[PDB]
């Protein structure tokens, strides 16, 4: 494989081409003035995408050195997108200004890895700074008001996220569908997420979504593993003898059992599926006989009035009306369990609760209650086409997300004034020797991208406005929506401080180890 | 001839591309920050140069709809230098932005000849105000102030040439040479700017700067216009027997003589000139004498003791160290007239001034002591080589363009800022209609694009410049060279009001007019 | 014509490159071991040289942006030729020098107008320091001394050099031609150097060292200008009746003669060529009675025993033995002038010297013993082809340049240690701001570049050579002939200091405005 390699300025140039070009595209959709990008698809529509990182890991170059700055940029957003699930653009902005303050300021004597370890130092400071600045949530109002931001001022899918929230408490489980109306809906279900995932991905019976979903299904219980063939044949036989899905929830599935299932599913079509069962040692049996009492079943493996897999009959088994399976977690929602049993439970476990004092014992009953009792909230999205569904549906699991964060931890200006209002902090810095100040410069410059672009995108010059908000109060920020200077914090204009201190790690980490590079190696086009 | 045609929207574009292009070239020299453009000569070396209207005039494109937007920009540097003879950066960015406003603001409902309307009347307007604003030019510090700027901060220029308007007046022949040592050096030397050109352009010896020039020559005078071919032969045979040229000055030269005068230097090499007399009537004859006077000759067709041009003799013409000639105007300069015969004229044009009272009589006596008394002032550039040399000259003849300029009216603020403090004149404006509106807004952003341009190369954000300028007092403006805001008048920063005034109207004047087509045609490239 | 048009790093690139071919060509001569450029000729054999000019004079580049910069260096070598005569390599490597380093230090805040004042203020003190280090030379030693280093270590040119400037006095005329046998030989002829140029360039007779050249000539004087064509005809007769060559040393001749003579020298073909009388008043009336008494001519148009040119006769006019006339000056050497004429003149002379006490009559009459006693020498090259005897001409003329120049001034160490030692007197200058002090430590580290280029000629580590010179005495220098550390004045390792100053002040002049630059501007290819 013969290879090119390149020296110095010319690969920077072109990194920094790439770089550009991919930063270019997705900082247009930034801010409440931003608009969409149209990515074409080769099995049918258009998507149409609001999202950074959707826009940014579309976009791959023909050239192989552009190509080089564009995947950094690419793991930016996603590396972004996968730990707080919001703010791609902000994280892209910023890797892109750290990259061409550093690439502008290499020179024969300067030693970029010095420049590296004084940009880390100006942005750990800047995060302690916005974790010192940050307030907790404690209003359903806030919690409306941060859901309304995120999906672009929407206050329907704010106030819908809100109830959803408020029915099924703040840390219960959340759900997006597409729906069949021209509305959105929010329906409350009873049913249980047991944070476990499939043993196997054979089971995914769908192209979109990589999920396992099945409905009117079999419930199996084994609170020991699996290893019999003659032990699960009867269950298959049962399951294929009625055309029902079934789920197996057990300690584990071995080889054979595994292979044997996997076969089954593939030649004659048995929509059978296989996961680990939920909790451990006393914990396990708890879940497996709840879980049980709420679809109607049994708890194989037992040693009190012990029931054996060789033997099952269908009334053995539970009943669920639909069921989600993914590679790190699964939803049984509608169980046939007699209400006599449920509430016999309840009653048991709130006594439970009152038996004994310990942490332990006190969190495991509450979180039993709370999946037998609170359900799972599923919000559908409405439209007239399958576009707009797409596209609503991104904005909504973008609010959902940063209200999650936004529970978690605190939340701090937006509009990028409270990175602005961390500026600061940096001239508390005393750096070792001249590169460390760079890179502390470096950061210092890139603190006011965001805000720029935000009221660039609006239309006016971003300049002027970072330099009147810079001389204002510290609450007084800038309403790129309305055109006014306001009180952010009253207009409702917030973020999640897990988001922006993200946003701002991810970049400045694959930025500043770009900005080292010498020497670049690409291999020669074929034909 | 076969033709292409654009319409609308693509062949603006294709000519505005042709445009931003000549501007982009043009705006990297101005301000005391900016830098040259290298020019390359087809006949020897390159040429370096931090002139506006030399750059414009070098750039033609090979696409023929970016070749018009490059020519009209052209002609708006050419009349501005034609005009002002400074300025000519300032005209071309003024014209860029004009041209870009005005396609930006196109539509199906705008009609561009009311836009042309509303801009005319707030260029008018503006240029009202400037004169309002202005301030004559009292003191030599002034003058050196002046020059000092134009010559881009050259503080040796300036005292230059301050010293040469004080020893020949304000008002006063000041002239640019190659100097052949490393400094520069001012000298004075008598003799007369008369106001008259050449007959013929057949008499130009020179392939650079256009002019006829001789050492040594012949004075030929002639109060009649000369007529007979055996009339002017005997003098050629004088200024051909004594190897020395010969210059002609008489009421005028026929087609026969201009013939034969033109074939004889062409065929032979006798090196004559003939040029028109000076003044009318009194007046001719006044500058005949004095002039006579000044070189010891006499004055040919007298009726007093008239001396025939057919029998002239050496003794009869005059002699003359240095004659440069032009189109539009010529000069001698070391006249071998005896001293008694300059004092006596002197005297007796020093006693005429006191004998009547009159404005005509006290002007043209005044002339003939200023023409026989003050002389010249001849300024050579020194430097290493001819590039320099050359660039240096540019300089000197820009600041000595302007302070003539500023002599002849006021001083405004430098800076770009007599154009900021202008704005709040557009307010008591009422426009008839939307387009009239459009067009004075238009005006309006285009007012700041100097200042903005100065401050950009100097390496800082020229909005937040012009921002900080407009909040604070009328005499503050910005020091680009020294990076600080100071009272403008103190530190001697400022321009002529003719150039400002002469830029903003020709860059409009052109522009507007540029922003009113729908239709280009070209010609089709050949082979 | 089509432009192209570059920006900034792109343009300053191609250029660079230029600049860097034209050096590389040109170093690899400098030094007691440089070795040579073969360049080809179009009409006959190839040209071998050791000449810096030569070699830059030479090399055109097809790319429009190089050719730029070739072009510049090419002005430098060229503008320090015509100064000095000698020092092209070191003007050339001095140049590229301070390009590169002036290319390395443009950024966006940096102004380089201020760096170039800051390397001409540098270039200013370096100077007047090497002038106050110079010393006068006394004796024929440092003459021969001086030769022999300017020839490439050659001491038979050094000792003719000194031989002929003891026979005919340091400033006496001296003049190289080519010999005819393998050995160098000095003559010294009789003869006068009357310091005028031709009338006309149609008398040159030589396509080789555009001179005009004529053996056994007449010799024709008038004290007044020739005017009739009957004065010039009869000798233009008596000329070609012996068919002889004719010189005509007059006032001046007029455009109808000149015309005539070179119609006669063009159609006819006789050997005819007029030059400019030597002296004014008195002394051109001695010149020609001098000139003429060592011919055995006389002088047309004096007032005493006047003679008129219209009766000339072949004992009027003078013979001489050999003529040289070039555009600047002239001689004719072998006169046929009675001996009894030169004496009696000689003793008059000398006579008048003690008449009277002033400077004017004094020098005068020097000056025509001179010209009358010292004549002229002249030196043939020795060698067996061509273009050995070309080579060694080169070698030759370098060596009576920088001869000539070491005696108007004085004499500094050689080998690059003169600019090493002036490296001090830069650290008494305070610069006014930051890009002056960029502009001052370019030229810091650019003297140290002729020492270190002549050091890698001769095959060692050019930067311990500098570093272990900086560490020792004033008087040590590198000899790199031998490899040793010697004491220069000693050895005889010295150089004029009209040389060095001249090239420093030439590169840095031409080389701090070419690295100004932002756009360039260069005519498209065409077919
Ligand atoms: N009315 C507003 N005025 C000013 N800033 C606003 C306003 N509404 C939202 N913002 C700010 O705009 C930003 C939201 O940008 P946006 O949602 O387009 O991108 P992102 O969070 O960087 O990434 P992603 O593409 O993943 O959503 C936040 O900083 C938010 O505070
Ligand atoms: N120190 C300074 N600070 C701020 N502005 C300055 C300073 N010195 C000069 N200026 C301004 O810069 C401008 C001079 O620009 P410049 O001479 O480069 O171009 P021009 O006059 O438009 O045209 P041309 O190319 O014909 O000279 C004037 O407006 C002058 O007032
Ligand atoms: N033996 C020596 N040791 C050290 N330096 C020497 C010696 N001989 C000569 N030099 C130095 O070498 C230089 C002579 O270089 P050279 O004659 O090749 O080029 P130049 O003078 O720059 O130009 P040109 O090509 O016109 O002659 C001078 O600086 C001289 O002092
Ligand atoms: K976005
Ligand atoms: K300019
Ligand atoms: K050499
Ligand atoms: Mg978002
Ligand atoms: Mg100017
Ligand atoms: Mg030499």
């Amino acid at each position: 494989a013969a290879k090119d390699v390149k020296f110095g300025a010319d690969a920077r140039a072109l990194m920094l081409q790439g770089v550009d070009l991919l930063a270019d595209a997705v900082a247009v959709t930034m801010g409440p003035k931003g608009r969409t990008v149209i990515i074409e698809q080769s099995w049918g529509s258009p998507k149409v995408t609001k999202d950074g990182v959707t826009v940014a890991k579309s976009i791959d170059l023909k050239d192989k050195y552009k190509n080089i700055g564009a995947k950094l940029i690419q793991d930016v957003a996603n590396n972004t997108n996968e730990e707080a699930g919001d703010g791609t653009t902000t994280a892209t902005v910023l890797a892109r200004s750290i990259a061409k303050e550093g690439f502008e300021k290499i020179s024969k004597g300067a030693n970029p890895v010095e420049i590296r370890r004084g940009v880390m130092l100006a942005v750990d400071a800047v995060i302690a700074e916005l974790k010192k600045q940050s307030k907790p949530v404690t209003t359903p109002e806030e919690i409306a008001q941060v859901a309304t931001i995120s999906a672009n001022g929407d206050k329907e899918i704010g106030n819908i996220i809100s109830d959803a929230m408020k029915k099924v408490g703040r840390k219960g489980v959340i759900t997006v569908k597409d729906g069949k109306t021209l509305n959105d809906e929010l329906e409350i279900i009873e049913g249980m997420k047991f944070d476990r995932g499939y043993i196997s991905p054979y089971f995914i019976n769908t192209s979109k979504g990589q999920k396992c979903e099945f409905q009117d299904a079999y419930v199996l219980l084994s609170e020991k593993k699996i290893s019999s063939i003659q032990s699960i044949v009867p269950a298959l036989e049962i399951a294929n003898a009625h055309r029902k899905p079934l789920v197996i929830i057990a300690e584990d599935v071995d080889g054979e059992a595994l292979s044997t299932l996997v076969l089954n599913r593939l030649k004659v079509g048995l929509q059978v599926v296989a996961v680990k069962a939920p909790g451990f040692g006393d914990n396990r049996k708890n879940q497996l006989k709840d879980m049980a009492i709420a679809t109607g079943g049994a708890v194989f493996g037992e040693e009190g009035l012990t029931l054996n897999l060789e033997d099952v009959q269908p009334h053995d088994l539970g009943k669920v009306g639909e069921v989600i399976v993914t590679k790190d977690d699964a939803m049984l929602l509608k169980g046939k369990g007699d209400k006599a049993q449920i509430e016999k439970r309840i009653q048991e476990i709130i006594e439970q609760l009152d038996v004994t004092t310990s942490e332990y014992e006190k969190e495991k009953l509450n979180e039993r209650l709370a999946k037998l009792s609170d359900g799972v909230a599923v919000l559908k999205v409405g439209g007239t086409s399958d576009v707009e569904v797409n596209e609503k549906k991104d904005r909504v699991t973008d609010a959902l997300n940063a209200t999650r964060a936004a529970v978690e931890e605190g939340i701090v200006l937006g509009g990028g004034c409270a990175l602005l209002r961390c500026i600061p902090a940096l001239d508390s810095l005393t750096p070792a020797n001249e590169d460390q100040k760079i890179g502390i410069e470096i950061i210092k410059r890139t603190l006011k991208i965001p805000a720029m672009t935000i009221a660039k995108n609006a239309g006016v010059e971003g300049s002027l406005i970072v330099e009147k908000i810079m001389q204002s109060s510290s609450e007084v920020g800038y309403d790129a929506m309305a055109g006014d200077f306001v009180n952010m914090v009253e207009k409702g204009i917030i973020d999640p401080t897990k988001v922006v201190r993200t946003a701002l790690l991810d970049a400045a980490g694959v930025a500043s180890l770009l900005t080292t590079a010498e020497v670049v190696v690409t291999e020669i086009p074929k034909e």
